[PDB]
């Protein structure tokens, strides 16, 4: 299927782009590089996972997420309103979490047909929100200031 | 429609390849953050024209756009020839460049079906047109020297 | 056609990803710059020829791709598994590797249709086991090791 190259074609486009993400990460010492290496871990299984009626795709990563989303989001200041993607760091996490929104269409379909595990659209999109929330915290981290446009 | 959501979806990836861009120009303190940063707002207010018998999307940004182009490509010299795509920032304009465009093919079948104003397919036309012109006039700037391959 | 336009945007966004990696190249002064560029020219032929019963692609480059990975290769220690994508240019790179094979699922309708030389597809094929081999050999020169999940 087309759709399978196309789908792990896209959770590895992801990987990559948390890599170097990753990169910037490590040179300013921020502690989270090991949650972004671990992601990227449990996105190789996302692939295996992908390329296999169906093959489980457990629900300790979504879980484990969500963990870390409460964790960063409970640190920072309310915002009811859209941000422009805050710092080097933070704007290539918002890189990387555009890319992870289009990994997950890339999956829907696959979904759709019976043919992976619908958690791998649940890690995709909690993955999505911990980008987001984890651009946001390195970007205060840094006391860069949200820029919010209206 | 799923359509929509690869369509705002690739304008939220533009806006986030900028934001990277964004961060490597302000580093080098060229004039032209604030430009950039612009794109992004109306890029937001692309997305909210993209997810709604449509929104009219008003020409002003277009014609700000083109004010911008004229402004920067009548400080360069004569070009007929593709470029190789002339340092940091160069470099990631033109993977901007080629993201809007990928943004603006996703784009299309929303203007076909009249679901988007006609506009938005122009302004991401034309920003396109200004982030190729931007990037040669930062390599310009940086004495980095335009290759062209014969 | 809207896949040709898909398929030269995307080896567009490639050579322009090339780019920003090349730019980390040559920062750290690595010698294979001058490799990265001369695929930045190719990729220009890979597009003129998707753009065009259909224009003959010249096996040419295919074989000094080939070349080049037996170069790279024969110097890096065994891998019988998939690895994280080790430093800036190798994450930048592996990135790069990414982009390059949506691009060639980009080109497989085209090749399929007749409209484009078979070798076009071959190409990006081995450009893209070309960037991971690169990425793993400047992350050996670097000193960084190969991280493998199990
Ligand atoms: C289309 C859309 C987008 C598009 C385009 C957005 C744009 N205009 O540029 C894209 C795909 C880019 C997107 C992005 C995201 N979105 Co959105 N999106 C929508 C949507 C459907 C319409 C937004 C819109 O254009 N409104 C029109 C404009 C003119 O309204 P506005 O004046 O900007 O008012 C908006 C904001 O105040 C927003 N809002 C309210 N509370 C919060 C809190 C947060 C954190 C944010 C970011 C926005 C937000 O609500 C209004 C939108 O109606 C809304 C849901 C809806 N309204 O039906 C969700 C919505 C705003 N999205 C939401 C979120 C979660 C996000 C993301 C963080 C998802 C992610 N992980 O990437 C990102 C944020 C991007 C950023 N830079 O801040 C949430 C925000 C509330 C929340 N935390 O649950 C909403 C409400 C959807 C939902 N989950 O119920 N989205
Ligand atoms: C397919 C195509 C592309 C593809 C692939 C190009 C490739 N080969 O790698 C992609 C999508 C990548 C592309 C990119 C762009 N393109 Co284009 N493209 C075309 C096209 C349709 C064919 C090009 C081709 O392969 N010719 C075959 C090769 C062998 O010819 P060549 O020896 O290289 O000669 C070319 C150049 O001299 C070019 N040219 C002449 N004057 C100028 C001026 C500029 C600034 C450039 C960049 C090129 C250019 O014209 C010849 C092409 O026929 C032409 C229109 C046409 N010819 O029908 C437009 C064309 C060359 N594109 C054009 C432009 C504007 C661009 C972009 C700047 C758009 C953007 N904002 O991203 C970029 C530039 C990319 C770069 N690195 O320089 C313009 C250039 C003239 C102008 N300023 O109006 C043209 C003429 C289309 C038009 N608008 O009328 N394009
Ligand atoms: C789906 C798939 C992928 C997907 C997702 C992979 C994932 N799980 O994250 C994507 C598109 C990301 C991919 C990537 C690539 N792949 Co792949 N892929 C496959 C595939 C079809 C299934 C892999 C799988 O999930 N196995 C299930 C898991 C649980 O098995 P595992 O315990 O991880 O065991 C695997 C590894 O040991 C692997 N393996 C064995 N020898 C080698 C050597 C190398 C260098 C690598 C990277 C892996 C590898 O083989 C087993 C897979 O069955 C296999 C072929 C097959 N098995 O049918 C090819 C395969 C593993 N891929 C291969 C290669 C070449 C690659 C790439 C280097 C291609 C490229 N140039 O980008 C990259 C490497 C990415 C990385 N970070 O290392 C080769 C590796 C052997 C070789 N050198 O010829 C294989 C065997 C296909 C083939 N060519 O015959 N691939
Ligand atoms: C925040 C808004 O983004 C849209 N949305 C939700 N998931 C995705 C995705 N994977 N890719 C793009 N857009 C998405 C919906 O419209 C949501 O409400
Ligand atoms: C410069 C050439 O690029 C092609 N072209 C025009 N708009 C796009 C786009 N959004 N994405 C990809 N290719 C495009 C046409 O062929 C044009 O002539
Ligand atoms: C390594 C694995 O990646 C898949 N594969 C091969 N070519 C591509 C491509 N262009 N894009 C995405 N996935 C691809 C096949 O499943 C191969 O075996
Ligand atoms: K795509
Ligand atoms: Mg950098």
């Amino acid at each position: 299927d087309d759709q399978v190259f196309e789908a792990v074609g896209t959770t590895d486009e992801l990987s990559s782009a948390i890599g170097f993400a990753l990169e910037l990460v490590t040179e300013k010492g921020h502690t989270f590089a090991e949650e972004l290496q671990k992601i990227q871990c449990t996105l190789q299984d996302v692939g295996s996972a992908l390329a296999t009626k169906y093959t489980t795709f457990k629900a300790g990563p979504i879980l484990e997420l969500e963990q870390w989303i409460d964790k960063y989001t409970s640190q920072l200041p309310p915002l009811t309103a859209f941000i422009l993607p805050g710092g080097k760091i933070s704007s290539a996490l918002h890189f990387c979490r555009a890319v992870c929104r289009r990994a997950k269409r890339r999956v829907v379909p696959l979904v759709q047909m019976g043919e992976t595990d619908a958690n791998v659209a649940k890690f995709l999109n909690r993955l999505s929100d911990y980008l987001f929330t984890l651009a946001r915290y390195a970007a205060m981290k840094e006391g860069n200031q949200e820029k919010i446009y209206m």
